[PDB]
């Protein structure tokens, strides 16, 4: 199966428009059975990113304590599916924004698998 | 010089749209047979940018054993394109095969785009 570090690669980096997420969303496999209705990308390298997993611990949303908030704020993308979005006709809009990201990290090597929130 | 970009455009783009003889005349329109019989070769039907966006999807080793090639998560439209056994320089044949493959590009450069087509699975 997809390992969760992949699956945060895949749904939430992109290393690097009004129609960027409808594009965007499409080609993570995001919409293809569903239109996933909330997602964020970051646009910072991969190992600025994974530097995250030696930042600020913090408590993660599920309780658990292998959660992460960047020092920096960071460039990314929200995408929220519109009021009038029906699958498969999914439609987003795009927010750029600059802010921390809080990111659980787990495994060998330690890395993000799971975006908690953006701050 | 033609810049490694452009130069995967010409050889692998093709988002205009693949009849029997398609990979016959691509081979020779798109330059490909100039110098030789290019043995394999793969065109791509979707956009530009949805080609472009594959340099920062899933990272795979290439064939030649760098590190910076890419597999589109999603499957793609292509068309092979692989000589036959009757083909002789300069009147260069081909069998045409369309497929819906993920594909691995190799990318380099700023901006960081595809350089070289290295397969479909
Ligand atoms: C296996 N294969 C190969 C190729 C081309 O052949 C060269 C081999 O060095 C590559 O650089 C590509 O230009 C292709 O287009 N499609 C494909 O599936």
């Amino acid at each position: 199966k997809e390992t969760a570090a992949a699956k945060f690669e895949r749904q939430h980096m992109d290393s690097s428009s009004s129609n960027y997420c409808n594009q965007m969303m499409k080609s993570r496999n995001l919409t293809k059975d569903r239109c996933k209705p909330v997602n964020t990308f970051v646009h910072e390298s991969l190992a600025d990113v994974q530097a995250v997993c030696s930042q600020k611990n913090v408590a993660c949303k599920n309780g658990q304590t292998n959660c992460y908030q960047s020092y920096s704020t960071m460039s990314i993308t929200d995408c929220r599916e519109t009021g009038s979005s029906k699958y498969p006709n999914c439609a987003y809009k795009t927010t750029q924004a600059n802010k921390h990201i809080i990111v659980a990290c787990e495994g060998n090597p330690y890395v993000p698998v799971h975006f908690d929130a953006s701050v």
